[PDB]
């Protein structure tokens, strides 16, 4: 039962990287996302790279090199599996979204960096829908930028503020079964809830230390029922939710060891509710 599952977390069960280039090492990696088979999916942004995990962490396979050109990266943050198994990558320093097959075969990239409509300032996390839209934190433009499976510009929303619909700096990026976005808005230490349409939901949080509060949350995710995950990266913790956005269990504080945390950025949440959480300080992914 996911509750008693998410209630129990603590310890870890194992963790992968390290810092390094070699396979299986990572430097400062971002992103995080399961692909199929419960895969373990790896922003290693500092390697310019994906590296493929299968669900006990051991290295599968990997693709991209630094550079501007087709299936080459520079610094990529976000990273996300569609429904088909395609492989969306946030190329944050191109200002562009690729999309690869499921074998890390390039088949397109899109955008390309300004503030039209497709274009992007820092693209950081990305996210996929069951229809397969594709849904970008478009972080120094302070908004959302959603986009047809093969880059068709399909619509936006948020702008820069701490009122209601308002972003600032947000960082990464979430979609429910019940086709909400919920959307980390670091700069106001708040989770911010969309429809897919753009009109405000609700917000989870405020800033703070005390359970339900945030400090620059990064990685967001949800699970099939709509339980939500947060790195509270400010407090080196992740926080989890019921769906309706109460409060329920928090674990982790700071450090190197153990199920502690340094630097927090991707989460995500494997379908036996194991928790990953990508710890770049520690150049690291912890499984819960």
């Amino acid at each position: 039962i996911p509750k008693q599952v998410y209630l129990r977390k603590r310890q870890q069960l194992f963790q992968l990287g390290g810092r390094g280039s070699e396979p299986g090492s990572f430097t400062w990696p971002r992103g995080l996302a399961v692909g199929p088979d419960n895969s373990i999916v790896v922003a290693d942004s500092s390697n310019h790279r994906v590296q493929v995990f299968d669900s006990n962490g051991i290295f599968v396979k990997e693709f991209g090199e630094y550079g501007n050109g087709e299936g080459e990266f520079d610094c990529l943050a976000g990273v996300a599996v569609n429904r088909i198994g395609q492989y969306i990558i946030a190329d944050r320093y191109n200002h562009r979204i690729q999309v690869l097959d499921p074998q890390g075969r390039f088949l397109r990239a899109f955008g390309s960096q300004g503030t039209a409509d497709g274009k992007f300032n820092y693209p950081w996390g990305v996210t996929t829908d069951a229809l397969g839209f594709i849904y970008v934190c478009d972080k120094e433009n302070h908004r959302v930028q959603v986009f047809q499976s093969d880059g068709s510009f399909v619509g936006k929303f948020g702008s820069c503020g701490r009122g209601e619909g308002q972003l600032e700096h947000p960082h990464y990026i979430a979609v429910s079964n019940t086709n909400r976005v919920i959307v980390s808005d670091s700069n106001n230490h708040r989770i911010q809830i969309f429809d897919v349409n753009g009109k405000v939901l609700s917000t989870v949080g405020g800033e703070g230390s005390d359970d339900g509060q945030f400090k620059f949350p990064r990685g967001v995710a949800v699970d099939d029922q709509g339980y939500i995950f947060v790195a509270d990266s400010g407090n080196n913790r992740i926080q989890i939710f019921n769906p309706d956005g109460s409060f329920l269990k928090t674990f982790g504080s700071w450090g190197s060891g153990d199920s502690e945390f340094k630097g927090l950025e991707g989460v995500a949440i494997m379908s036996n509710g194991n928790i990953l959480v990508c710890d770049r300080e520690n150049h690291r992914v912890q499984v819960f």
